[PDB]
């Protein structure tokens, strides 16, 4: 408030507005992101927004999760002080520029996704919402940093019966029946996101292409990758790949640095 100098509105949206920042102690860059209380649909535990306690639980030492550095409550919103790469740009602005990614680097930006994601699980905490404008690109450093936990949960292993995250990015047994389990529905995400990668563009708009779950290529993709894809969105979440056999899938293999990715493909 005196502690911070707020810049430029970066976006809103249903996450709120976000704003660039920096924190007048020491020059650090930060996002400044409000949310109205009326507008905050789950909480927990003093009351805070459920993003506040999925963000505690993941911004312990290093990741590939935007840190949340403080937070303030005011009377009718939330105020989030979060770490910002400069420069910075998301994957669907960096998409919508650069057409279909080179796959050398949509392996390298999908890699980094996966150990954000499997550093979120292993801090017992679901993203839910994964998607390209959901990533950011730290340009210089080609480091990739997950935002947005306000549509998140606990991580658990029973069956998830809310979402409010991105439908057509969410499974086809959300779509049909309201039922996911966190791992596979993330997984399936992950398949959406890989694509849009590779492709420039989400695979599926429609409920019903979605629960048909047929893959069309519109650019020329490796099969290894198709394959990768494919399997990430296997209809039936039990088919779908443990992260584990994602990041032990050829298509994996031999991924660039976070720098080199930087060096070579954002200059
Ligand atoms: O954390 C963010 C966010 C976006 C939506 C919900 O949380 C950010 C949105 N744009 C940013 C830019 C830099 C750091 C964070 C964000």
């Amino acid at each position: 408030e005196s502690q911070y100098q707020v810049g430029p509105l970066l976006g809103s949206g249903g996450f709120g507005s976000v704003y660039s920042g920096i924190r007048v102690s020491d020059n650090l860059p930060v996002a400044i992101k409000h949310v109205e209380k009326d507008r905050i649909s789950d909480w927990g535990e003093t009351r805070v927004p459920m993003e506040v306690v999925l963000l505690k639980k993941v911004s312990s030492g290093f990741s590939g999760v935007i840190r949340l550095l403080d937070w303030f409550e005011r009377p009718d919103s939330f105020v989030l002080i979060l770490e910002r790469p400069e420069p910075v740009q998301d994957l669907f602005d960096f998409i919508t520029e650069r057409g279909a990614l080179q796959e050398e680097l949509a392996r390298s930006f999908f890699w980094q996704v996966l150990e954000a994601v499997r550093h979120c699980h292993n801090c017992g905490v679901l993203h839910r919402d994964i998607k390209d404008e959901n990533i950011l690109i730290d340009l210089n450093r080609g480091e990739l940093k997950l935002i947005d936990f306000g549509s998140g949960a606990l991580l658990k292993d029973t069956v998830y019966t809310d979402f409010d995250g991105t439908r057509v990015y969410s499974p086809p047994e959300w779509i049909r029946y309201h039922r996911y389990h966190g791992r596979s529905a993330a997984v399936w995400s992950l398949g959406i996101l890989l694509y849009d990668m590779v492709c420039g563009d989400i695979p599926f708009e429609h409920d019903e292409e979605i629960i048909r779950g047929q893959v069309f290529f519109r650019q020329r993709v490796s099969s290894e990758c198709q394959h990768l894809i494919r399997w990430c969105l296997a209809l039936r979440p039990s088919d779908r790949p443990t992260f584990e056999e994602i990041q032990n899938h050829p298509w994996m293999q031999d991924v660039l640095l976070p720098q080199e990715t930087a060096e070579i493909h954002l200059h």
